[PDB]
């Protein structure tokens, strides 16, 4: 058969130049690119939150470090979600904070730290998981950098970044290497009698042809829903929230620092998020249409950061779910034109990486096997699905009652059997899914991390964090008092490593001055 | 809730010892632990070859390294297992052999090499896939030790043994720490009203009581299929062998040296095990009833080995599959009360470690919460019914037709959905799943090992031993012809290694020799 030679990629936005760069790298440049994208259509303007396989999966592959992207997306270091006013009804005379940490928890001869951390907590121990379990949460507090002065790395760590200078800068990337890039608009889309996509008419008439297409055209989803008509499953039974209103924030940097981390702050109808950067922070109130109006939320928005009537806004609708199947024929969506998750997570390009990763996999000839396409689509499905679930984790853990919408989702939604399981399995004191590989060889094994993506720590950390608790400490811990003494041994580490982080990391602001 | 205290385990075969002595070390003695073998039941006598985390999950555990035990148990050296004969209708003028090997296939960016050898052997090229794609084969045909003489690893291997030597060994090494043995047959069960075992009672008056009972009774599973009546899973309907005829047959060392190696020679109705050791190999003939008789199998083996009609013979019948629930209530059954699968995987053995590791991290209290029972007893099921398919599609993937058991393997099977959508992706061209860890990494993590128990290198080895190959190379490749050199390198750097261990490993005789 013969092989796919032209690939046409419909979206400008951070997915198709993304899918531009990706593909002009992996294809060693024996392929003919070209990307359209309409000016009169805006990129959707945000997505400024990241994990750490971004640089592993994404960058290294295109042979970019960090000290070469960073400068040119202004970017910034995040070391955690933290979530705030999440777990009871909101008291401002009371601090309810949370971290959700990148890396992982150790082991105690086969068991993780945060089973001998609860068993003490029955005790009567007082100290939060995280904070007994990890050694930079206070050093967050104190908005510190991930790194020494001097670059040497101190703890696992993601990126903040502005949306538009990302997609710009990957713009030129994937221009310089000969991906052709065309400012025109699809207006028709022409398939042939079998089904497959056969052309593209633009609005100032070209036909545009391919082996392989890649819609990256954002949520309308112009080849995969609008021509090729694959269902879209709409998942508002599993998760409530549907619109956002978002904008840019000044910050002042040098009276207040730079946090290290992104905020989730809930709200009355949903949670808003905060991504400092150098100079300003990138904000938006994340809300449920049923339970608030856009009206609303944009006065409680307002209110929350003290900005102005003035204040110009975007603002966001979108739809919760996935495609039945992300490639169809000769057609693969990647970003919004494949599913959605609010950025609870941070998994929104996360999704785009991981299908680019798996579409190489898979890659196809000219003859579209459908075996490479199924199994494909399973992949998605199994990662999207996964997302979705721990998300909702969030949301049905809460024990906020004081809005319709809080008891909505305490009571009402839709919980998929595998999320039950493991919420059963967590209940009964065992550990969910752990490695016994450190932070670096987990980040750099993309095919285990994929599969294994959320993992004992990170349940922990939202469950914990929420107040539910299990029912009992494990009861094998009844039997080895020694792993008990030699596990108090990793709690004193792990709070001298805290010290000395406290004395030795620079702040945030500083180090991100120094980079500059 | 009140701990386990009292533990009794009813069967002194391989599993009973095994349980015993893997109990006594994960629950620091802390335990009444009471082992009841009867005398006039004997054990199955067989299981003799095994895998390389029979020393890292098991014997490590325990802290016995090779050295102590294997002089003790008359240990040799498993490095594969070579099919014979499985390929095509028998032909004494051919060579039918493929070697199942240890180990994982190397990557070469991001593809293992078992796809740029399958692109080579679409352009014509003969060489076979395990002789191209792994350093070892050839030393395996030459009888050659896995080590240097002065104990140097060289290859991934596991070990043949004495199955009576071993379990004497575990119960010495058991019994020496606090474990009670009683010799004494139980003859009844009570259970309470809830359904729970209470107590056993024994042929001389003995009534046994316990907090937790393990069941290795052997095949009649006397306490969870007899007692407890959980019903049995039979899969006769996936594998239609249900005998053997087995024994064991001296060698001349001296002559002919020793097999590094488990053989699998196939038969007119199944096949023929062979397991060298020092002066004597064990072998037996696992065939169906269905299509031969005892009598005529019985005489089919004693011609292959040109044996006497006086030579006894341990005669064995078996059912095929797995009780529907390996813990119920307060018992665990474990070894041959639980499960059975033919030893074309040789993983028998393996069932009992990796069940009483399960067991130990989902280790209950006296109140037996059903949801650590629900969590092991669904881990149990997907390492069984994993294996079942693997072994299966030796049998669906031969190319004999000679005889009526052939035939029936060709096309009267019941295949799970999990195993055709495995044998559709092959087909296609896709890997199965891989793995980037060295082989020590990989037999060093169970955790990874026990949910990717079967990698691409696993499926490919008997697929292309079988002469099923997929219909096109990774169309991926295509755009990689630099991969394809590198590929090649990496050849040329396996041929060199064969060269290499060809003339410095000593022969498997002399060096068993050497240790003892
Ligand atoms: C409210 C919200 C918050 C989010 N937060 C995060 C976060 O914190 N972290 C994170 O990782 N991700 C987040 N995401 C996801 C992230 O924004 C996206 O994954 C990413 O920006 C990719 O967008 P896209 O290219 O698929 O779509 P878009 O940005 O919508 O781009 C669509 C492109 O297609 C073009 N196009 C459409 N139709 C045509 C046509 N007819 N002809 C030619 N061109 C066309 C458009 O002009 C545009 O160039 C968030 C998303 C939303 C909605
Ligand atoms: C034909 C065949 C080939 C095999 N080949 C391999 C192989 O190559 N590699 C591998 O790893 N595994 C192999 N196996 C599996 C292996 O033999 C077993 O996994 C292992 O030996 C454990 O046996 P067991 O203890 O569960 O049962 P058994 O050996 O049957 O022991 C049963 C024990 O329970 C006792 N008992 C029963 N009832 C009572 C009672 N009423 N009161 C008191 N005591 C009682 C018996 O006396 C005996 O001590 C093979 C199995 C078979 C059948
Ligand atoms: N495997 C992911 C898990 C993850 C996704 N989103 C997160 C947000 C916060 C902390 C961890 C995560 C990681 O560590 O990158
Ligand atoms: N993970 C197993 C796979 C396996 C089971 N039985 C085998 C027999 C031969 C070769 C490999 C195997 C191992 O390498 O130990
Ligand atoms: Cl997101
Ligand atoms: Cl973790
Ligand atoms: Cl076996
Ligand atoms: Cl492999």
């Amino acid at each position: 058969n013969k092989p796919i030679k032209n690939i046409v990629i419909v979206g400008g936005g951070t997915a198709g130049w993304m899918a531009a760069s990706y593909l002009v790298r992996a294809l060693q440049q024996q392929a003919n690119i070209t990307l359209i994208e309409s000016a009169a259509i805006p990129r959707i303007g945000v997505g400024e939150a990241t994990i750490p396989s971004l640089q592993k999966v994404f960058f290294d592959f295109l042979g970019i470090p960090e000290r070469e992207w960073m400068p040119q997306v202004n970017g910034a270091f995040k070391a955690a979600i933290k979530f705030v006013n999440w777990r009871k009804s909101p008291d401002p005379s009371r601090d309810d904070h949370f971290y959700h940490l990148f890396g992982n928890v150790p082991n105690c001869d086969g068991v993780p730290l945060t089973h001998y951390w609860l068993r003490k907590r029955e005790q009567g121990f007082q100290q939060p998981m995280e904070y007994a379990c990890y050694p930079q949460p206070g050093a967050l507090d104190g908005k510190l950098a991930p790194c020494l002065s001097d670059g040497t790395r101190q703890m696992s760590h993601a990126w903040h970044f502005d949306a538009h200078l990302v997609a710009d800068f990957l713009k030129r990337w994937a221009v310089e290497r000969g991906v052709n890039r065309v400012v025109d608009e699809v207006v028709d889309v022409r398939l042939n009698n079998r089904g497959y996509i056969s052309n593209l008419l633009t609005k100032e008439g070209r036909t545009l042809e391919a082996d392989l297409f890649i819609d990256c055209s954002g949520m309308r989803g112009l080849l995969i829903n609008q021509a090729l008509k694959e269902p879209f499953i709409d998942m508002s039974d599993y998760l409530l929230c549907d619109s956002a209103v978002a904008s840019a924030v000044p910050n002042d940097d040098a009276r207040d620092g730079v946090e290290p981390y992104t905020s989730s702050i809930a709200m009355n109808s949903g949670w808003t998020w905060k991504i400092p950067m150098l100079g300003r922070f990138g904000s938006g109130y994340v809300f449920s249409s049923h339970f608030t109006s856009r009206d609303q939320a944009t006065a409680d928005f307002l209110k929350l950061w003290g900005l102005s009537d003035n204040q110009p806004l975007n603002q966001i609708k979108f739809r919760v779910g996935r495609n039945k199947r992300a490639w169809v024929n000769n057609c693969v969506s990647i970003g919004l034109s494949s599913c959605f998750l609010e950025p609870l997570d941070s998994t929104g390009i996360y999704f785009i990486y991981a299908a680019l990763y798996q579409l190489v996999k898979h890659f196809p000839d000219t003859s579209f096997d459908p075996r490479l396409s199924d199994a494909f689509n399973a992949e998605i499905v199994h990662m999207f699905d996964d997302c979705r679930d721990f998300v909702q984790a969030h949301y049905f853990t809460t024990s906020r009652d004081d809005t319709p919408f809080w008891l909505a989702n305490r009571h009402d939604l839709r919980l998929s059997d595998a999320i039950k399981e493991k919420v059963q399995r967590y209940k009964a004191g065992l550990p969910l899914t752990t490695t016994s590989f450190d932070d670096s060889t987990y980040y750099e094994t993309f095919d285990y991390e994929f599969k294994n993506f959320w993992l004992n720590g990170n349940y922990y950390c939202i469950f914990a964090g929420l107040g539910m608790l299990p029912d009992r400490s494990l009861p094998l811990l009844q039997h080895r008092p020694e792993s008990i003494e030699k596990a108090e041994a990793m709690f004193a580490s792990i709070r001298r490593e805290a010290e000395r982080l406290r004395t030795s990391l620079p702040t945030n602001y500083d180090y991100l001055r120094s980079l500059r």
